[PDB]
C-alpha cells in the first residue's frame, strides 16, 4: 500500500510490461499543497489511446512528445492509467515502437460533444476543449457555464482559491474532471487531479 501511494483506489496493478507512444503532456503543477506535483499526459498504442496521470516528476523528460516509452507496473483506474514510483518507465526498443494510427490520435484530441458527454456514466473523468458562456465567483466555488453549438454544462471549480483567470467567451481546456449525475442536471466537478489550462 506503498507500492500504491498517490494512486486513485481500484486501480490495478498491470506488470505487463506496455510501449505507447506520447501524444501530450502538461506542464507539472500543484495538485495538493504538501504534494509533489503531478501531470497529465495522453499516449497511444496501436489499438487505442489512454489518459495518463503522473505522480513522479522524475519522469517528465521522459514524457516528451512524439516520443516512445515502455512502462510496466503501472495502475489502472477505470481506463486511466496512474504511474508512480513503482512504475518502470524506460525508452522504448525500436522493436516495440509502432506507427500510431490517425484515428487514434485525432480521437485522443478530439472533444466530445457535451450532449453525448452527459449520456456517459456518472464518475466518468472528463477531458476536453469547451468554450465559456458563463461565470460565477463566490468564496465556495467558481461556476462555469460551458457550452457546445448545441448544449451546455455547468463546471464547477472549488480547490484552490481561484488562481484561474479566465472569463466569458475565453476557451478552457478540462482536465479529469468528474462528470456527476444524478437528482438534477448533470455536471462537470473537480476532483482531486482536476486541473484547467486557458
Amino acid at each position: 500500500m506503498t507500492p500504491k501511494k498517490n494512486i486513485s483506489k481500484g486501480a490495478v496493478l498491470h506488470e505487463k510490461p506496455m510501449t505507447v507512444m506520447v501524444l501530450t503532456a502538461t506542464e507539472p503543477f500543484n495538485y495538493k499543497e504538501g504534494k509533489e506535483n503531478m501531470f497529465h499526459a495522453t499516449v497511444a498504442t496501436e489499438s487505442q489511446y489512454y489518459r495518463v496521470k503522473v505522480f513522479n516528476m522524475d519522469l517528465k523528460e521522459k514524457f516528451t512528445e512524439n516520443k516512445f516509452i515502455t512502462i510496466s507496473k503501472y495502475f489502472n483506474s477505470s481506463g486511466i492509467l496512474e504511474i508512480n514510483e513503482t512504475a518502470t518507465v524506460s525508452e522504448a526498443a525500436p522493436n516495440q515502437m509502432f506507427e500510431v494510427p490517425k484515428n487514434i490520435i485525432r480521437s485522443a484530441k478530439e472533444t466530445l460533444k457535451i450532449s453525448k458527454i452527459k449520456e456517459l456514466d456518472s464518475g466518468t473523468l472528463i477531458y476536453g476543449v469547451f468554450a465559456v458562456e458563463k461565470k460565477k465567483v463566490n468564496d465556495k466555488s467558481i461556476t462555469f457555464k460551458i457550452k457546445d453549438n448545441e448544449d451546455n454544462i455547468k463546471v464547477v471549480w472549488d480547490k484552490e482559491q481561484h488562481n484561474i483567470n479566465y472569463e466569458k467567451g475565453d476557451k478552457l481546456q478540462l482536465f479529469s474532471f468528474h462528470l456527476r449525475k444524478g437528482n438534477g442536471k448533470p455536471i462537470l466537478h473537480s476532483g482531486n487531479h482536476s486541473f484547467i489550462k486557458g
